[PDB]
């Protein structure tokens, strides 16, 4: 499923990721846009042989298990199928432990890269939420 700007806002919001760990729900859907293009089902595979999956593009080789990252963890303990369900739950409570790691939003390089110091709140602006 490919979501709507304001139709993931939304989502994202009732899975309680407004303002989670400080990261305001702009954030969120602003990390979004650059990892998957709100895009449930992208999938892109890294160099060290790990893949991203999803609307947040969380990778194999920690959070998810896919069944070819040798020695990988699956710290959220879920093939990492579930997480390109057009339900975001699966994606949304991962993403919380992530997080929650200790390096913030950081841990997602797009979001640094491209949402980290900009103007955020732009990503919600309009929607009724
Ligand atoms: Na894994
Ligand atoms: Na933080």
């Amino acid at each position: 499923k490919v979501f709507g700007r304001c139709e993931l806002a939304a989502a994202m919001k009732r899975h309680g990721l407004d303002n989670y760990r400080g990261y305001s729900l702009g954030n969120w859907v602003c990390a979004a846009k650059f990892e998957s293009n709100f895009n449930t089902q992208a999938t892109n595979r890294n160099t060290d042989g790990s893949t991203d999956y999803g609307i947040l593009q969380i990778n194999s080789r920690w959070w998810c298990n896919d069944g070819r990252t040798p020695g990988s963890r699956n710290l959220c303990n879920i093939p990492c199928s579930a997480l390109l369900s057009s339900d975001i739950t699966a994606s949304v409570n991962c993403a919380k432990k992530i997080v929650s790691d200790g390096n913030g939003m950081n841990a997602w390089v797009a979001w640094r890269n491209r949402c980290k110091g900009t103007d955020v709140q732009a990503w919600i602006r309009g929607c009724r939420l």
